[PDB]
C-alpha cells in the first residue's frame, strides 16, 4: 500500500522521537541505578522497553507503506539529580505529544485513517506517561527530593 | 574508579558499534518478515536483543569509570535480498571484531584488566556470530538463495 | 435508534463485500485443498471464518439501526493456480478497503460515530489482510511458485 | 581365557577400522555442521557414538583373551560436499563388512564361537549402516543434491 | 606442581587481605546490627561469607603449588557511624584491587597463567564490590545519613 | 550493660582461641583433602564452621557489654600426617577447655551469670569435641594409621 | 576467519594430545575394570569422555579457522599396576600442560585472543586433573597400593 510521502515523513519523525526516548530512559535507568535509586531505575527501564515496542510498531507501519525507516537518534536531557531526570523525561513526552497531535491531523486530512489511529494510540500513551511523571514530580515537590529519593531506593541487602 | 580517558573512548566506540548492530538487526527482522522469511527474521530479532544486552554492559562500565556514555548511531548496510542482508550483518561483525581486538590490547597496556575482560568476552561473542553467519552464507551458496529463503520461511497457516 | 438511510446503505454495501469474501475464501480453501496445498488452504478457511464474524457484526448494526440486512452475494475471482488465488483475494481486500474508507467518512459527516468506528475497525483489519497477502505474494515471487506451493503443502502421511 | 593369536589379530584389525570410523564420522559431523547441514550432522554424530561402543566391545574382548588392544587410527575419506561425505562413509562400511565376514569365518574355524558371534553382530550392524547410507544416496540421486542438503539443514532460528 | 616462590608470596599477600576483610565485614555486621541497621548488617554478613570463599580458593591454590598458607590477620578500619563503616570497607577494597592488579602481572610474567586467572577473577569481584560501595556512599550523600540509616533498618516487629 | 573489664578480657581471650581453631580446622580441611582423606576433611570443615558460630556468639556478647572485640589469630599446630593433625586439634581443645573453666569461675565471682552461662556452653561443646577426637585417635591406634586413613578416604569416582 | 597457520598447528598439536588421552584413559578404564578396580575404572571412563569433549572443541576451532583437523594418535604409557596407570595419566597431563602454556603464548603474540582463551581453559582443566592425580598418588603412597586398590574396588555383588 504505497503510502503518502507526507505520512511516511511524520512516521519517521515519530520514530526519531521514540528512539530518542528509548536511549534517554535507558541512560536514566543506568544513571539512577548508579546513584542508588534502584526502584525508580526499574521504572525507567520498564518505560524504555515500552518505547522500544512503540518504535517497532512505527518501523512496521513505515515498511508496510513502502517507506524507508530511518533509525537514528539526536542525543541530548541528562540531569544531575532525580528531579532533573524526571523533568527531562517530561519534556520529551510533551514534545512527542505535540508531534503526534499534528501527525494524526495530517493523516486524517490525507485519508490514511489507519496511520491516524496509530498516532492516536501513541498520543493516549504519551498522555499516560505525562500523567505519571507529573504525579511523581508533584510528590517530589510535596515530600522533598531526599525523601522522594529514599522512597525510590532499596536497602543494601536487596 | 575514575577511568583512563583512552579506555572510556574505546568503550564508547564499542557502544556506537553495538547500537548500530541493534538497529541493523532490528530493521533486518522487520524487512525479512515483510518479505516472508519469518524464521530468519526471528533469528535476527534474537540477535538484536543480544546486542542490546551488550550495549547495556558497555553503558554500565562507562558509568562505573565515571565517563559519559554516548548513545548515538551512524545509520547505513541494508540489502535488497536475503544474501545481502546476511552479508551486511557479517561486515558489521568483522568491523566490531577488529575494534575489540584493538581495544582489549589498549586496556591491557593501560592496566585496566577488567575492561580488557569485557572486550575479550565481546570478541568471543562476535567470533560466534561470525561462525554462524559464515555457515548461513555457505549454506545459501550450496543450496541456492531460493531454497535458503524457503527453508527460512513459514507456511501461511503459521 | 432509527439510522440514517445513507449509513444503512453503506453498511449493506459492506455486508455484500464481506459475504462475497466469505464465499471466495471458502471456495479457495476447498480448491487449494484439492490441489494439495493443505497449509494455505487452512489459512484460507481461517480467513473465511473471520469474514463471517465481520458479516455478523454488520448484520447486528444494521438491525440495531432498524434497517434491513441484505444477505446476497455477487459471484466471481477464481484462479487456476496458487498465485492467481492469492491475487484474487488481494483484489477483494483492496476493493473492501476503498469502500470502508468512503463509508467511515460518510458516517462521520452524518454524525454516526459508532458506525464510523465499525468501519474504522474493518479498515484496520483489511489493511492487516493486505499486509499478509502482499507478503505471501512477495515470498512467492522470490522463491518461485513451485517452492511456495511445496512450502504450503503437507506430506502424504499428515 | 588365553586366546588364539590369529583371533586377537582379527579383533585388532576390527578395532582399527572402528576407531577410524569414529574419527571419520566425528569429522563429518563437524564439517557438515559448519556447512549448515545440521540434521545430517546430528545423524553422523549419533553414528560416531555407536562406533565408539563397537570399539569398546572389541577392546573388552581383546583384554578378556589376554591380548593387547592397539588403539591407533590410519587417517584418510573427507569429501568436499554432502554426496562425497556419504560416499566416504559408505566405502568405510563396505570395507568393514568384508573384514568382518573374513573374521567370523576365521573364528569359527579356530573354535572361538563367542568371538565369531561378536563379528556376526558387527556384520549385521554394518549391513544396517549400508542399507541406511545407500538409501540416503538414492534419495540424493532422485531429488538432487541441493534439495537433499536443504532437507538436512535447519532454519536459522533453530 | 611446585610453584614459583614469588607467586606463592603474592597468593599469601592476597590471603592476608581476604582474611582481613572477612574479619572486618563480620565485625561490621555485628556492630551495625547493634546500632539497629539490620538490613545493611545482613549485607555485610553476606559479603563476609563471600570473602571466606575467596580465602578458601587462595588456600587451595597455595597448597596445590606446594606452598604454606599463612592464615593471619592484621587488625584495624572500624567506624563510629554508618558512613565511616562503608568508607572503611571501601578503603579495603581499593587496597585489594591494587594488590591483585600487581599480582596478576607478576603471575603472567612468570608464566603461571592459572594463578593469573585467579587474580583476574578476584580483581573483577573487587571492582564489583567497589561499584556497590561507591553507590551506597553516593546514596548516603544524596539523601543524608539519617535517611540512609532508616532505609537500612528494620521496624521493631521484624 | 557496661561489662566488667575482666569479663571482657576473658571473652576476648576466648575469641582468640576460637578464631585460632577456625583457622586450624580450615587449614586441616584443605590439607587432608589434598592428601586424599576426603571424609575426615569434611568433618574438619564442619568443625571449623561450628567454631565460626562460637566466635560470632563471643563477638555479640562483647559488643553487648560495650567492649571491643579483638579479631586476631596467633598462627601455629600443623601436622604432616593424619595422626599429627588430630593431635593438634586435640591440643587446641584441651587449651580452650582450661581457658573456659577459668573464665566461667571469674564470671561467676564477678556476678555476670549470663557470661558464665556462655562459657559453660562452650565448655560442654569442647568436652564433646575432646570426646570425639579421643575416640578417633583411639581408633587410629587400634586399627593403624593406614587403615584409619583408608576409612576416611573416598574412592576415586566420588 | 582464515587463521594463522602457526595457530592451527598448535591447535592440531593439542588435538593429538587430547585424542591420545582419550585412548589412554579408555584403555585404562578397561584394564582397571578387568583387574577388579571398578571404582577407579569408572573415574577413568569419566575422564576419557571429558577429553573427548576437549577434542571436539579443538576440531570445531580448527574448522572455524579454515584449517584441517588431523585426527591421529601416537600410541604408547600402559602400566601393569594401579600406581603405574596413575603415573602414566599424570605424565600425559604434565605434557599437555606444557604444550598449552606454550600455545597460549603463541596465540597471544599473534593476536588470536579467542584461540588463546581456548588454551587457557584447557590449561586450567589440565591443572585440575594434575591436582586430582597427584592427590590419588599421595593417598596411594600413604595407605599403600593394596588398600588403595581395595578402596577403589567394588564387592562382588555390585
Ligand atoms: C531499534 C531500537 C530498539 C528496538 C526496536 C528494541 C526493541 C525491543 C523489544 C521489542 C524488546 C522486547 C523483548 C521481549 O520480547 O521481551 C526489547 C527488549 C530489550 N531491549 Fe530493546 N530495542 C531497541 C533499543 C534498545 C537499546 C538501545 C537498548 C540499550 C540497552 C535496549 C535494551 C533492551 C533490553 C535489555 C531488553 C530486554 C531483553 C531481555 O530481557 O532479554 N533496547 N527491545
Ligand atoms: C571472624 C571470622 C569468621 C566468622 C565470624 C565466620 C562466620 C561464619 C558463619 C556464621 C558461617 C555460617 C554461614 C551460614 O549461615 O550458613 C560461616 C560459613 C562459612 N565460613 Fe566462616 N567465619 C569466619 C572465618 C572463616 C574463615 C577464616 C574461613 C576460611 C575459608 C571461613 C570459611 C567459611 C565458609 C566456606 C563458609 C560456608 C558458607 C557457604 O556455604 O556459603 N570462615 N562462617
Ligand atoms: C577409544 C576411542 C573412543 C572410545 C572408546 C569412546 C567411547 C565412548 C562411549 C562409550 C561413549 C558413550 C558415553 C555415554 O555413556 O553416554 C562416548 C561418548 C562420546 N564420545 Fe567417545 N569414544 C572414543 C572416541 C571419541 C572421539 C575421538 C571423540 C571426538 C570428539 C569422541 C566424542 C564423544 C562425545 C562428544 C561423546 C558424548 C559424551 C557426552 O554426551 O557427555 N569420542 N564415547
Ligand atoms: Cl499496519
Ligand atoms: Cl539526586
Ligand atoms: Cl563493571
Ligand atoms: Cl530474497
Ligand atoms: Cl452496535
Ligand atoms: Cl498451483
Ligand atoms: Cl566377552
Ligand atoms: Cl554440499
Ligand atoms: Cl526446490
Ligand atoms: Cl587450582
Ligand atoms: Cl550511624
Ligand atoms: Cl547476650
Ligand atoms: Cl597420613
Ligand atoms: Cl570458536
Ligand atoms: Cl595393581
Ligand atoms: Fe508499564
Ligand atoms: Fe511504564
Ligand atoms: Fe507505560
Ligand atoms: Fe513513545
Ligand atoms: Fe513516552
Ligand atoms: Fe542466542
Ligand atoms: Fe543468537
Ligand atoms: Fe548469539
Ligand atoms: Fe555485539
Ligand atoms: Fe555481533
Ligand atoms: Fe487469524
Ligand atoms: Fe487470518
Ligand atoms: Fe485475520
Ligand atoms: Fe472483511
Ligand atoms: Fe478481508
Ligand atoms: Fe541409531
Ligand atoms: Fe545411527
Ligand atoms: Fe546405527
Ligand atoms: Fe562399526
Ligand atoms: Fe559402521
Ligand atoms: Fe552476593
Ligand atoms: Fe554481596
Ligand atoms: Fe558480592
Ligand atoms: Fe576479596
Ligand atoms: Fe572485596
Ligand atoms: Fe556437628
Ligand atoms: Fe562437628
Ligand atoms: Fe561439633
Ligand atoms: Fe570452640
Ligand atoms: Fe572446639
Ligand atoms: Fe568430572
Ligand atoms: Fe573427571
Ligand atoms: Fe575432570
Ligand atoms: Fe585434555
Ligand atoms: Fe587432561
Ligand atoms: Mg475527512
Ligand atoms: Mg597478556
Ligand atoms: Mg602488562
Ligand atoms: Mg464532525
Ligand atoms: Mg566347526
Ligand atoms: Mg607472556
Ligand atoms: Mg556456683
Ligand atoms: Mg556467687
Ligand atoms: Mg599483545
Amino acid at each position: 500500500m504505497k503510502g503518502e510521502p507526507k505520512v511516511i515523513e511524520r512516521l519517521n519523525e515519530a520514530l526519531l522521537l521514540e528512539l530518542g526516548a528509548v536511549n534517554q530512559y535507558w541512560l536514566h535507568y543506568r544513571l539512577l541505578n548508579d546513584w542508588g535509586y534502584t526502584r525508580l531505575a526499574k521504572k525507567e527501564r520498564e518505560e524504555s522497553i515500552e518505547e522500544m515496542h512503540h518504535a517497532d510498531k512505527l518501523i512496521d507501519r513505515i515498511i508496510f507503506l513502502e517507506g524507508f525507516p530511518n533509525l537514528q537518534t539526536v542525543s541530548p536531557r541528562i540531569g544531575q539529580n532525580v528531579k532533573e531526570v524526571l523533568e527531562a523525561d517530561l519534556k520529551g513526552e510533551y514534545d512527542a505529544r505535540a508531534s503526534y497531535k499534528e501527525s494524526r491531523e495530517i493523516c486524517d486530512k490525507l485519508g490514511d485513517y489507519v496511520s491516524k489511529q496509530l498516532f492516536d494510540e501513541l498520543l493516549a500513551d504519551e498522555e499516560g506517561h505525562i500523567d505519571f511523571l507529573e504525579t511523581q514530580l508533584d510528590l517530589l515537590a510535596k515530600i522533598g527530593g531526599e525523601r522522594y529519593g529514599q522512597l525510590n531506593a532499596a536497602p543494601a541487602d536487596e
